[PDB]
Order: structure tokens, then sequence, then C-alpha cells
């Protein structure tokens, strides 16, 4: 219905400025933008879903999000992918590491401030009745 898609276009309003507010970080750079082959070849081979801000932009507008709980998961996806591919003691790995834990608690903190429960909960029962 159209209440239905004024839900889900609520939504993405609300997760692209969520997105936005975490790309602006300059923390958050490197998860801006896919990891370029070029800089680091072995990335593909090792992650086999990679994730990254640009990456959940697009897949907002692309209607791929219908609840706040699948934009976590891609949120989680971002911060595991980091901790799995730099799990070393260098300071190189324990700064991204850092900086994949510092991205995944923002988000949710932002969520836990600015998303109405309620609003979450239609979503997710909009989405369990298609
Ligand atoms: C998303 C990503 C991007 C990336 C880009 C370059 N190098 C990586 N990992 C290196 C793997 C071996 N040890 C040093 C690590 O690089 C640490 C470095 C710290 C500064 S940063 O801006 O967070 C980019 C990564 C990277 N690892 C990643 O997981």
């Amino acid at each position: 219905s159209m209440q239905e898609e004024d839900t889900f276009r609520e939504l993405r309003i609300f997760l692209r400025n969520v997105t936005h507010r975490l790309a602006i970080d300059k923390r958050f750079r490197v998860f801006t933008k896919p990891v370029d082959p070029d800089e680091v070849p072995d990335y593909v081979t090792v992650i086999k879903q990679p994730m990254d801000l640009s990456s959940v932009i697009s897949k907002i507008d692309l209607h791929k999000y219908l609840t706040v709980k699948d934009y976590l998961r891609d949120i989680d996806l971002i911060c595991s992918n980091a901790l799995e591919y730099n799990p070393d003691r260098d300071p190189g790995d324990r700064l991204i590491r850092h900086r994949a834990c510092a991205l995944r608690d923002t988000a949710y903190a932002i969520i836990k401030e600015e998303l109405d429960e309620d609003f979450e909960q239609l979503c997710e029962e909009i989405q369990e009745s298609r």
C-alpha cells in the first residue's frame, strides 16, 4: 500500500542520514569505499563478502533494506571483515580494528538514540508479511 511505501521511504531517509554521518567521520575513511585490488590484491580472496559505506548507500537506494536490523547486518559485516582481514598485533592492524569497532559502536548508538522502536517494529511486521 501507499502507507507501507511511505514507511520504507522514511526508513531509507533515516538510513541514508545515519550512513552519511558515519561516512563524514575522519576515523571511518577506510570504510567509505571498496578496497582497491591494486593496493590489497589478496583481499577479494580472503574476504568473501566485501562491504563498505558506499555499497551500503547503493543498497539503500536499491531498496535492499526493509528493516534497520538488515542494515545493521551490513554494518556488522564491515566490522567483522576488518577484524578478520587485519588480525595481527601490529599497530596498523590494531588501528583499523579499533576504527571498525568504533564504526559499529557509533552506528548502534545513533540508532539507539534516534530510531523509534515502534517504527522498527512496523518495518519488521511489513517485511514478515511479504
Ligand atoms: C578495509 C581495509 C583496507 C585496507 C587498506 C590497506 N591495508 C589494509 N590492511 C593491512 C594489512 C597488513 N597490515 C597493515 C594493514 O593496514 C593497516 C592500515 C591502517 C591505516 S587505515 O587507514 O586504517 C588502512 C589500513 C586494509 N585492510 C582492510 O581491512
